């Protein structure tokens, strides 16, 4: 199926690769639940006109609590321990570890994380509906092609790469539209909130770039590399989780901070 299974069918997992990964995937959904409550309880702090931003952060949290919990469980129950070999192996009776919970969680989240900036910041010469439609089309295709190429990670790898770049194309378009949005958004706000908008843009830049980094993480050292192992698996799943907290939780926090800062009139 995927590289995670491959490693759990051929070489198996050491007990520390398996516990680490399970522990990191549990942290991912725990944060989402703490985030959900933070966004709900803080909506009283921001003027009515920016509250749609909190509402959207809260629904992204419900989406990511549930599906990152599904994902966590699909990792634990897909592997059983072999006491004779001392490593964890793909359980033929279990479900087989799957990526479809994460990619679905991206597909749902992506219109919402992009739409929500447009409820805090104002455009100048760009058209709102123009920006919205560009966000929703390319963020869907970025993820849908990302999911397709994900099927060919273990099998045909040039399909894994031709697709991963197709999805890069949509990715870079979003970065372009986000960049115009943040610029027009800086016009006619205080220097304080401009600073936050600049933060939001650096965060939006790093946190989203981690995602294709974790896509290639095992092949990043070549087809016979130090990461071609239960190591680039650990690191792939450590990087997704970092990119999940940053792009969903931290991002929504800086937006709520920006909103509050724009209620200094
Ligand atoms: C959790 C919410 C969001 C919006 C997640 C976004 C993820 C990405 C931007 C991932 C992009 C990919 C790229 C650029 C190429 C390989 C396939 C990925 C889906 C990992
Ligand atoms: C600037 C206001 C202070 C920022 C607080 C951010 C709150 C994030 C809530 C989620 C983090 C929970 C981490 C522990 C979960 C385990
Ligand atoms: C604004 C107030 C922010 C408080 C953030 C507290 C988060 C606690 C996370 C779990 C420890
Ligand atoms: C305004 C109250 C802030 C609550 C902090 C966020 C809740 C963290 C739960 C863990
Ligand atoms: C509409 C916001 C909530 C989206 C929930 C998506 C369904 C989650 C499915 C979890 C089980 C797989
Ligand atoms: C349209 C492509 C977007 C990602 C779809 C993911 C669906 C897979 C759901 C996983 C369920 C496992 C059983
Ligand atoms: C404003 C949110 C619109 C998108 C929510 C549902 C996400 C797409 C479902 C697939
Ligand atoms: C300078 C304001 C902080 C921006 C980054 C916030 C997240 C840092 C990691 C915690
Ligand atoms: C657009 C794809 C970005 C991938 C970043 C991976 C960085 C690898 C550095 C070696
Ligand atoms: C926005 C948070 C910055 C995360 C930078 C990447 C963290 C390094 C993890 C890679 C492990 C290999
Ligand atoms: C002016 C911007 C300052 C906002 C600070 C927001 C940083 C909050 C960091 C919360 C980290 C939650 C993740 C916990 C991981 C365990
Ligand atoms: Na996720």
């Amino acid at each position: 199926a995927n590289f995670e299974n491959f490693i759990g069918a051929t070489e198996g997992f050491s007990e520390i690769a398996y516990q680490f990964t399970s522990h990191i995937l549990t942290l991912g959904y725990a944060v989402m639940l703490a985030g959900l409550l933070y966004f709900i309880l803080t909506i009283k702090n921001v003027d009515k006109k920016f509250q749609m931003s909190n509402i959207l952060s809260a629904v992204v949290m419900v989406s990511a609590f549930l599906l990152l919990y599904a994902q966590a469980q699909n990792w634990t129950s897909s592997f059983t321990f072999n006491e004779e070999v001392g490593r964890y192996f793909l359980d033929p009776s279990g479900d087989l570890f799957n990526n479809g919970y994460r990619y679905l969680n991206w597909l749902i989240d992506v219109p919402m994380l992009l739409f929500q900036i447009l409820f805090v910041v104002s455009l100048t010469t760009s058209k709102f509906s123009s920006v919205r439609n560009q966000f929703w089309f390319s963020g869907a295709m970025m993820i849908i092609t990302g999911y397709i190429g994900q099927f060919y990670e273990v099998s045909n790898l040039t399909a894994f790469l031709v697709w991963g770049a197709i999805s890069s194309a949509f990715f870079f378009h979003i970065l372009w539209v986000m960049k115009k949005v943040i610029n027009e958004g800086k016009e006619g706000i205080s220097p304080a909130g401009q600073k936050i908008l600049s933060n939001i843009w650096i965060l939006f830049l790093i946190s989203w770039t981690l995602y294709p980094g974790a896509y290639l993480m095992p092949y990043l050292t070549g087809v016979d590399g130090f990461l071609y192992s239960e190591d680039g698996v650990m690191a792939r799943q450590l990087v997704y989780t970092i990119a999940d907290v940053s792009s969903k939780v931290i991002y929504g926090v800086l937006l709520g901070n920006l909103a509050i800062t724009l209620s200094k009139n």
